[PDB]
């Protein structure tokens, strides 16, 4: 079996990607933030605290004639931006563009963090980091990815994100008129339940390639692109005025500017970040000062190739028994 679903940005920024998920019998469709980052398929439902809806579509599991509670089961997950939620678990049929899977454990949210509530547009989170990290007690549950893997074609999906503009997520086929060139698969490791991988170096602009291992995760969930400290220095360096700024809680930059783009190491290939991509626009309305979409790692434990470098290419997340991910220009 395959699957083909079209991701669609939340906001003219980028800031995140949404994608229709069917859940429940008769089909509920929600609104979910594809993570490739985490491992939890959890949804705004019937049983949110009221106070924490605010606009968001809800899954009502009384509803579904497919819907089982799993007796006992509770969950509960903190995001590395401080975001959380948690609630207890039924097991449901859950499609996305077209593939099926039954008995999928769909978590329903009891509480919500803020800024959850405060994004009427994502309805919840589908999880296709490893199952390792899901957060299901006391009997741990399997991604959407996971339950699907020995029945597609192929045990792949990939990411094909825009630039301010829809993009697709694929089940168990690799689309040959999606990139261009060549796909470059690069190692993976599962050790931290991420799709974990080390790139080869960077360059800035027209800069000289410095070859350089760089450990990252690529992160679908994750609007921004979080490397070392001092690539991200010699990044911003490249652009007259801009600064980190403590109280703003990271570099800004002239929104005068014109960015240079950054490129990737993947292997021998080169995956290049056009400027545009790096611009976040103004840091409050009306600001002439604009936010970085590359930012320090420093803070977080962690290099995170999010959605301004997924965006740049087509992403291969090759969940064969060995995995690997593979990139290509597009
Ligand atoms: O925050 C999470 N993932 C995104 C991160 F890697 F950037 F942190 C998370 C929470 C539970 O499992 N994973």
């Amino acid at each position: 079996s395959t699957g083909s679903a079209t991701t669609t940005p939340i906001d003219s920024l980028d800031d995140a990607y949404i994608t229709p998920v069917q859940i429940g019998t008769p089909a509920q469709t929600l609104n979910l933030d594809f993570d490739t980052g985490s491992s939890d398929l959890w949804v705004f439902s019937s049983e949110t605290t009221a106070s924490e809806v605010d606009g968001q579509t809800i899954y009502t599991p009384s509803k579904s004639t497919t819907a089982k509670l799993l007796s006992g089961a509770t969950w509960s997950i903190s995001y590395g931006d401080g975001s959380s939620s948690s609630g207890d678990v039924y097991t449901d049929t859950v499609s996305v563009g077209g593939l099926t899977v039954t008995g999928q454990a769909v978590e329903s949210a009891k509480k919500v963090s803020s800024s959850f509530t405060e994004d009427s547009t994502i309805d919840g989170l589908l999880g296709l980091a490893f199952s390792t990290l899901n957060t299901v007690s006391p009997t741990q549950q399997k991604t959407f990815f996971d339950n699907a893997k020995a029945s597609l074609d192929s045990p792949v999906f990939t990411a094909d994100l825009g630039y301010h503009a829809p993009g697709t997520y694929n089940f168990g086929f690799i689309d040959t008129t999606a990139y261009t060139g060549s796909i470059t698969y690069t190692a993976v490791s599962t050790k931290q339940g991420f799709w974990e991988w080390t790139s080869t170096g960077y360059a800035v602009g027209s800069g000289t390639f410095k070859s350089t291992s760089i450990d990252g995760i690529a992160d679908t969930g994750t609007t921004l692109l979080y490397l070392p400290a001092t690539v991200v220095s010699a990044y911003w360096a490249q652009v007259s005025g801009a600064k980190s700024s403590s109280s703003v809680g990271g570099y800004v930059f002239p929104c005068s500017a014109t960015l240079p783009s950054f490129t990737f190491g993947v292997g021998s290939a080169r995956i290049v970040i056009p400027g545009d991509y790096i611009d976040f626009g103004p840091i409050s309305t009306g600001s002439s000062s604009c936010f970085g979409g590359i930012q320090s790692s420093a803070g977080i434990g962690i290099n995170i190739f999010g959605d301004v470098a997924l965006k740049a290419a087509f992403v291969v997340f090759n969940g064969a028994t060995t995995p690997t991910l593979g990139f290509a220009s597009k």
